[PDB]
């Protein structure tokens, strides 16, 4: 009686335009039709913004300093166990279809298949060096080339690479399903993990022209010139390269359309999944979860992509539908922490075998009704920073700690867009006493100092080795998919007539 | 030596399509409105035949151009030698990028023959396993041969293996044009040739519920004509008949009509597939450069005279669509009959191959002057030497005419124009003074062309040699002969020893927009 | 289910290639440094006038293989498609219940690498596909990449390792290894007998051998060929062709790089020696040897500077004889001199494993050595073909007897007679001794026109080589797909891995047990 | 002008057979020839006792509290320089004939290429279990068998491989001396690692039969009753299921025939490598290093095998041979630690380059006549241990420490064969001065706490992680060597009398 498991993932999805389910301005039928059926999580953030560590810790259900996963080229360890370690030792069938930028040799981490490679590097190659701050390395470094590039075209790497994720997706639905009837069946548990709408902000003109009369095409909040940001947006703009491009107003627009066009592009590939779902008759028994590593400033502030802790930037959208959940909206916030507890607990794993492997909570409880009081937590220590920064989201409050850094708070019940730095600008003896407990919080969660030493450590350390890996023959760590063309289709030592009824779901029909 | 200029080729092919469904582009009953919309640009050819009525024989023959009995592939299991060229050999040495996605039904270590890449592997086995004998005549091999489970057994389903096979052939050969597509604005290009080879309609007749309920209202799920019994059908219809094991199989009217349906709701799944490759070529700006072909191997009767399937010359079964758009290529419908046979010289010869150095490899002859109002006179041939017959069979098609074969059967002949549907056999029963003229015409026509003695000569020799090979290759540790394409993912996507903005813009099209 | 194969014995092929069948007399000659194969010699029935099918790796091979002609192999030359439906004695014996394996070179060209043997345990040396391949329609025409020359004679020397050293080394490791591994299924009465192939390259040129051997023939006086230099202009017809062919007027050949030549030459025979060696002591010590045939075999010979000439693509003694032992149980020891042939290699290995010889008659053109072993008299003649380099139209011979009759639709007859004409000096064709050299003569003919047709066989050539020089252009177009073998021992599945018992692993990896 | 490396390795070599090169006794010619040519090192000792730990120490000259690497089956991260980074970033072609027990999904380690898989599985089988002492695992632990089995025979799984190892390793060597004529050539170091004379104890008849006459069959002490035995030697003794073994003097002496065997079956493969260095006129510019991971109790104390820090267990030849290298004796103890260093040293690399990444000390200072001060460390964490256990060998004194047991101090000069515990039994007022100042050393460099809890999560991280990847299909991490066919010997896209002379070395000869 245990339920199949369908995880739909994007990078880079801005989670302030997912307030309840998909904005109403976004072109998204399905995912809204969606939205009508999940658990909503209204403010869920990541753990980390960036790829590679907040995809490490989302597997994990640990933060980046516990994977020791600091930054894009940082080791994924093979002991770390991950939702795909805890499922398959529950009995499931575990598969994974596109990107979770994992580096080091294990591109599986506990995946008993992997249906593609991955679009990013899987080396040590993107590696920031905290020694030499204010460097920036051009040719893997973000800069704003995608914002002044943005436009249409019909094939781009990310596309080539979604439209493979998804067939392959729905390929493995269609051959799970030919494993139903059968009662000793493993549940399965498929994630499906697309690269949009990740930078470039490029589209097919199919969908680019779906948004010709959108108005969301400007930011909220306008550039923020340079003297007057924080010292760590100041940074983003340093490892950006602001000072060589000329951002003009179109090149905004066009960035934001392509975004969203990007996103109705995803859901059409949404769709697929569930109209393969419901013509396969998986769809009852199969829990449907929608997530996003990290988020998109998109112009906001001034800013674009991520590498910071404000909403754009650190919230992503998080649904869970499919039997046994009952449907509505949640404003207490969430972490990606949680997906792991989360899901072993809706696989009726116990809660012992999973509290000592994740720092999150299961989101059972808070779905049927039960308060939930657990911070959410977040960390940073990649590019655009010279030392690891921490974030912690409580109630109506997001408090920000670099030790090179003045600390930030802010009231997001009355500031959400946060333009008013409580920690600086205090409103009253109330905003200084939840200051003060922060501070407390943040001291006992954080030992600042090794932070730095243990993510300057992996730094020096991976280098060596990077200089060394890369000279005489390269071994590449890149994950090669085989399906055995030696055992697919018919096979000469098989029966055809055999073969035809197994491949045949639904049968007698 | 010339370079830019030359066109793109699309080869669409299809397996198991009756050519009687496609008179003048898809039937009017037909739902395939992407067929029909390539099928009014295209110059059509009405009576297009195979050259062998069984899949990996016309996949050989259809490769090179040659006659089973010149490329020794006389059944499911002959091998197919490296040596022999095929029209992906004649374009790669004229300079094209040559790709194939799909089904070839190749046997033998070779699974590319020519083929510069190929994206799929083979929905078929590549062994001597399917292998007839002549040496025992009557015989039945259940594991393998053709029955009428097919058609009792014909119905609704979301996924099947070949679902499964051709969702996947038409995914890679859409990403393949949009790999291709990032080459075009680049003038040192070389042209590519992309065979696109689905295994649909080909049996069993199970379709998705989405196309099964396009054919609710239709009328042609009864054959045109009606099972004739076993007393009454000719030798070669009754061997396939027994062939099939008919006895044990009580096919009710409803199978009949459940099977057509099922069939004609898989045209209508192949011809969503052939708009996707169209819509690519187009929003790719390649349409307009890019020649497309629609063609299959064989056909089927589709219980037509009660015979299913093919492996007889039969227009049901050897009657295959042929169509060719693209530039320079003027539309229209044609009647005189072609075969599978001309495709490669065809394909030559749009290439720009001077056929002087195609027709000392082929058997066939170019349509390209057909194309533009030429008489052509060459007969069409036929030949079949395997399961369901104890003798080769050869077949000529000459104007209205075709005669039938075998040194173990009455004669065949009809007037497919007085006769569309094959039932007064002139041979038998002329009409007058002229049928006996035309019977003694073939007869002199045949032995200039068949020698029909050494044919089964050499058919018995190639099975009694597979027959010892095969025995030992399946004993101990099997080494598979299947194609496993690869795609090596250390060098696809972002990789660290290339840059990333400059990936960004190599793998996007088109460019600044 | 399973054929029986109780009471039947190991097999162990032991190849070279260009290995003049001259210097194994009686077993190897009494001049060379080669104490194993002597001992094996001693053991085995040796068959002193025993010929090639073809004067070359590739047509040899296909049908030292298959037990048939080039003609019927169709593998005319060193790049003509070997097919995979030509059942071979790997098929043969895999069919009645052997384990077959190869270790080394058989220089198969097309996508077919192993041709019925269930393992292969190195790849080949040299290429798979249609690169050397001949034209007729170009005659006089020489392609220099890989065409030999006279080169292999002037910088014939000493070193530690070469391309066919490397190549053998890895050969004759792999296959000892493999004698390892059968020797686990040794207690075991349900297992399968093995035929094991150990195919090496030498004593193939470039002539370069290592210190160690190339020292045991600084006492040598067989350093000079039998028959000196014969001058072009006094030369046959085919003889010239395969100078030119091997450029010699661009080599001055000295007599130094002469001896240099051969020296090397007999240092890598010692050079497979010790590897025999090893083969017999891996045998002995895995208490295998005495259920093991054990079959020494080549695919041509070597002239080794004899009429001038060099290599092989001749008919020539020196060329097309090359040695043939089979030792091991039930085969008496002993001497025969009626002419024998490569094809019956593929009979004889058929019938000294039980195999009826009705089910390999249809698909041999050899017949099996097993009654001339046993003193019966053998008849049949042996038959050889060429249609390669050198060559503008096949040729062909008859060796019946004492007499060896070669035709060439372009070249006039040859006819020697090896009973008074050891060393063919004397073209009993165009210089009959007397009204029975006549009459030999006209019976040959008759022998020859009754098997070949050499027109056809001239236009099955011709269409062999332009369909390839087509198909191989494509081929070489774009992104090149190789046919090479390539072994795979599955790592996962070797040594201790945590899927298995630790303590059963090592007891079912030891043999002898329970010592 | 940088030389070549040659590391010839083997596994379980008693170092107190190789007092001054091989003992007399022992029939190894080619390695008493190299013993007189090399920079011997009398008291040389392993990292820790053990295959997997103490070749990952041995790789990057760290300690197993450092790598992590505490048992068989502990994660060795690909982060973790070794010698071989350290010599492919200067320039080194650096390549891996043999074993090395890399546990993991990376088999390379810096290694550019290597030529055979391992001998044993590279996942988390072989995982201890703090939290369940007492208890062994049947299918994995050592057992007596081997002693009760040792044999005759002329093929075994070890020796398989090994002569596999041995060929590969002479066909590269022949291989890089075609580069011998070139400049532009690339300075190689190859590693010769066999796994002999590890148990099973069989062996060849033809090395069996050299060791008739041998009088070193009995060992010098005999077997130590349990109840008179130290905890951690009883625990070692329940580890090996010694109460259901009756072992036979017979039983010693064939084993240790055996393993003499196996030594001079290992001295023939080593005479091999330098004839194949001799002819191919590579000997005078290659550096050769003869090492082992750890030891053989064989039959002292009644204890067999390793898991312990007694002389038989614990220590390792070390010899140096090569251009630029003094032969001689040296006694000041020394580690394992100090061979990734040592080769940095002799290769040219700077000091300051390695000194962040390694725990030991270079010998070339030593071999040139310069004392050496710095105290030999050991550490095991494994099978047969409910906790870690430390080990100090400075000077003529050797301190072990467990948490769970009594100390041992042991004067190795006037007590070779260690039998009398200086701490439990004192002498003298030194020697309880010397215990004391080893226990401050101790604590200096030893948090035992910390190092037992590291363990305990490393052994609970991986049995999580292990019964998952055990669950539906296997994903097989074992190293596959490829050379790719299509590219050796004679291909047509070359030339074929170019080809033969430049796979022909030496040339114009
Ligand atoms: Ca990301
Ligand atoms: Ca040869």
């Amino acid at each position: 009686g245990k339920p199949n498991i369908l995880i739909i993932m994007v990078d880079q999805l801005n989670g302030k335009l997912f307030p309840d389910g998909p904005a109403d301005f976004l072109h998204a039928p399905n995912l809204k039709a969606l939205a009508k059926r999940s658990a909503r999580f209204h403010n869920n953030y990541t753990s980390s913004p960036l790829c590679a560590p907040a995809r490490a810790s989302f597997m994990a259900g640990q933060l980046p300093s516990r994977t020791r996963v600091y930054d894009n080229a940082a080791e994924y360890q093979s002991s770390i166990p991950t939702y795909a370690h805890h499922l398959r030792r529950a009995g499931y069938y575990t598969a994974l279809s596109g990107k979770m930028h994992f580096v080091g040799p294990d591109q599986l981490h506990g995946f008993e298949e992997r249906l593609t490679t991955d679009i990013y590097p899987a080396d040590f190659g993107w590696t920031p060096d905290y020694r030499k701050p204010g460097e920036r390395i051009d040719w893997w470094y973000h800069n704003l080339g995608s914002v002044t590039g943005a436009g249409v075209a019909e094939i781009t790497n990310q596309m080539e690479y979604d439209d493979e994720v998804a067939f392959l997706a729905n390929q493995k639905l269609y051959q799970l399903s030919r494993e139903n009837d059968d009662e000793s069946r493993r549940p399965w548990c498929l994630t499906v993990s697309f690269t949009h709408p990740h930078d470039p902000y490029v589209a097919r003109r199919k969908f680019w022209d779906l948004y010709e009369d959108c108005e969301h095409l400007t930011p909220e909040v306008g550039a923020i010139p340079l003297d007057e940001q924080d010292p760590h947006s100041q940074r983003i703009m340093l490892s950006c390269d602001y000072q060589n491009f000329d951002v003009t107003e179109e090149n905004v627009r066009r960035s934001r359309r392509a975004y969203f066009a990007n996103i109705s592009y995803l859901d059409e590939k949404v769709g697929e999944l569930i109209d393969t779902l419901t013509r396969t008759r998986m769809l009852d028994d199969t829990l449907i979860l929608f997530c996003s590593d990290h988020g998109d400033m998109l112009g906001e502030r001034g800013l674009w992509f991520k590498m910071n802790f404000f909403e754009g930037s650190a919230r992503v959208p998080l649904m869970i539908a499919g039997p046994g959940i009952a449907p509505g909206l949640h404003l207490t916030p969430t972490s990606n922490l949680d997906v792991t507890p989360t899901l072993a607990d809706l696989a009726g794993i116990s809660l012992e075998e999973v509290r000592p492997w994740t720092d999150g909570v299961s989101l059972v409880p808070m779905v049927n009704g039960v308060e939930r009081t657990e911070p959410v937590l977040m960390e940073y220590a990649a590019e655009a920073s010279y030392a690891p920064l921490v974030a912690i989201r409580e109630g109506k409050w997001k408090y920000v700690y670099c030790a090179l850094d003045p600390e930030q708070l802010f009231d997001l019940e009355a500031d959400p867009l946060e333009l008013t730095n409580l920690a600086e600008n205090p409103r009253g003896p109330v905003d200084q006493a939840t200051l003060t407990a922060f501070r407390d919080m943040r001291a006992a969660h954080w030992d600042m100092e090794a932070f730095d030493a243990a993510v300057r450590e992996s730094q020096a350390r991976r280098w060596v080795v990077y200089e060394a890996l890369r000279n005489g023959a390269y071994y590449p760590w890149d994950h090669q998919p085989l399906q055995k063309a030696s055992e697919r289709y018919m096979r000469n030592h098989m029966n055809l007539d055999t073969l035809e009824e197994s491949k045949r779901y639904p049968r007698g029909e």
